[PDB]
């Protein structure tokens, strides 16, 4: 047999093939805009698979919180507010009910914090834990990742690389972790969607999305969709103290974690610096110019990222 | 230490409802108020080795993915509008499989009149298809409003999907014309979007028969607080089923009451409200308080349980 597999096709070839097979024009952003009653509902889905996004050994509460968060992150990144959610679960017959009870308590906590509601879902048995959450968002103004203008400044929220450091910390399987380390582990396990940026993005963002697979990588989605070149400056990337602590203590380059670190779930949006709002952890990292691709310090850059295939 | 298999499917739903302190959870769709009318939210999953096999024709699976979920929307008087697809795919799955799957999905959407606007992807060891569907209705019809004196109706025929399944599991060299018909009804269910209007106007309670009549009748019985009386001799049996039952020495009634995945509707309303143009069949009547009985006796459900 010589017929092509997904491994050979790659995630981006897969995505393009589905879009083309569906002949859909509404698709390529973090959510799917859909007009309704003059307003625009934002639809999005996300999965967390055991062994792929988390391990059964993790604290279920954190996974339930995260299952909602990463999804709220997509709704927020396009300028919308989370409303209703559905959860589709693949659970092994031998799973502890306490794991599921606790998981949902994490779900409840997140929804109460993001102010959305889990109105239903689905159950099915399976070999391993599968968590698929669907989210419905409401928004006055949709903000894709294609409207970036030239000259615009490139801003990110929070700090980067923390999550990748937290994941490596989790893999060490230590019995005890130092306070700064738990902070990082914290960011990987219970990420928090920047739902506090809705107002801002929805009003002053020309283009926006959330960093989920790594800055450099997702930056390419932005550049491509909009049709510009992304000029990023490493020594302007918001780094974390605990991240620097982890890097000092373990011998790694912080920059390396901020450019190619995943699951940070911060935002990536562009707009005129004249629209900057100092009352938010906003951090300009680069500029939108003519050309194509993403340049870190005026250079190539692989890039590296997550990619399932 | 307590596992999911010991809790049971109803127990797991119960626990989730209580833990989420939810009011909406309870029937086929999730009724949501949004600008005059209500939106209907629902999701269904197809897992490899659980709902289908990798050998099955991929376009049929794509179709079923959409149908099974439309079935829940229709079942509550709504119409399909937007769908999202979350896929778990093994790195070795052939590209043609995903392409053919999306063809069956493409045309399922053209048939039901809904568009797929996005979804998700992830590496995985087994194919997993989680569909999210958003539909809309002018009048939500759940499964708690059955009135005493209402007549109990189902659409099409029952027990076909289970037989089609069994035929597939036999892995015969080749099948008879009728065995292909049954295998088809199992591989390619067809949501009853042609009943939307009848449910929306005249049904008091409604739902689709995904796990089996007797088992799903309970949800309705329990949800409406009534007692559902069913008569086996009134259950609609297709000709292909009778032919299959005859040939393998099986009782058609057993397949009608416990056969799953037929995706027909089960709804109640005054007998007079009966619409002869659609293929509905009265099978029982709504009596007073608790239970689901068949020919007098209170048969114990044998529907498909996940736990
Ligand atoms: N993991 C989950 N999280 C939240 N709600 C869930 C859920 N799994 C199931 N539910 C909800 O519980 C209710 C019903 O389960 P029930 O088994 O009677 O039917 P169903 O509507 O799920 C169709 P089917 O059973 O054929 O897949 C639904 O209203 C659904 O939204
Ligand atoms: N199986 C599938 N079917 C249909 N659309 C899909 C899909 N998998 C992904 N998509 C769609 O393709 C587009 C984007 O993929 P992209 O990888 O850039 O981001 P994402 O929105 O999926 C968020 P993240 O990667 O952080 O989960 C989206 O508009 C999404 O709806
Ligand atoms: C067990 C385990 N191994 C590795 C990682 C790293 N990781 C996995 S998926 C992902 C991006 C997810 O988003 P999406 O699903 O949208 O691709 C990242 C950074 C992890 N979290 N857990
Ligand atoms: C390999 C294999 N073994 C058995 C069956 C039968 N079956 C599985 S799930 C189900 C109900 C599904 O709806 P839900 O997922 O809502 O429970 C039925 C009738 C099958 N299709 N494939
Ligand atoms: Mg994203
Ligand atoms: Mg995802
Ligand atoms: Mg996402
Ligand atoms: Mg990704
Ligand atoms: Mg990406
Ligand atoms: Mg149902
Ligand atoms: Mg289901
Ligand atoms: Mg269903
Ligand atoms: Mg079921
Ligand atoms: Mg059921």
């Amino acid at each position: 047999s010589f017929t092509m597999r997904l491994k050979e096709l790659g995630e981006f070839g897969l995505i393009d093939l589905i879009k083309k097979t569906l002949e859909s024009k509404v698709i390529g952003d973090d959510t799917a805009p859909v007009e309704y009653c003059s307003k625009k509902l934002l639809l999005t889905t996300d999965v967390l698979n055991e062994g792929v996004h988390f391990l059964r050994s993790y604290i279920p509460e954190a996974v339930g919180w995260k299952a909602i968060s990463v999804n709220v992150s997509d709704v927020i990144a396009n300028g919308g507010l989370p409303k209703w959610a559905l959860i589709s679960l693949n659970l092994p017959e031998d799973l502890e009910v306490s794991y599921v009870e606790r998981f949902y308590i994490g779900v409840k906590r997140a929804c109460e914090f993001y102010k959305c509601e889990v109105v239903g879902g689905n159950i099915s048995k399976s070999e391993k834990i599968g968590i698929s959450v669907f989210l419905v968002g409401e928004t006055e103004r949709f903000v894709g990742r294609d409207g970036a203008r030239l000259g615009d400044s490139v801003f990110v929220s929070g700090t980067l690389g923390d999550s990748r450091a937290g994941l490596e910390l989790l893999l060490m399987e230590k019995e005890e972790y130092e306070p700064f380390e738990l902070a990082l582990i914290q960011r990987h396990l219970r990420p928090t969607a920047r739902i506090d940026y809705v107002k801002h993005i929805q009003k002053y963002a020309n283009a926006s999305m959330d960093i989920s697979d790594g800055l450099v990588a997702d930056a390419n989605h932005l550049a491509q969709r909009s049709g510009v070149k992304i000029e990023i400056l490493s020594e302007k990337l918001p780094l974390s103290n605990e991240l620097k602590m982890y890097c000092e203590k373990y011998g790694k380059n912080p920059i390396e974690y901020a450019l190619f670190g995943g699951e940070d779930y911060q935002l990536l949006f562009t707009h005129p610096k004249e629209r900057w709002n100092p009352f938010l952890d906003m951090t300009e990292i680069g500029r939108v110019e003519e050309g194509e691709g993403v340049f870190v310090d005026g250079k190539k850059v692989e890039p590296k990222g997550w990619k399932h295939f």
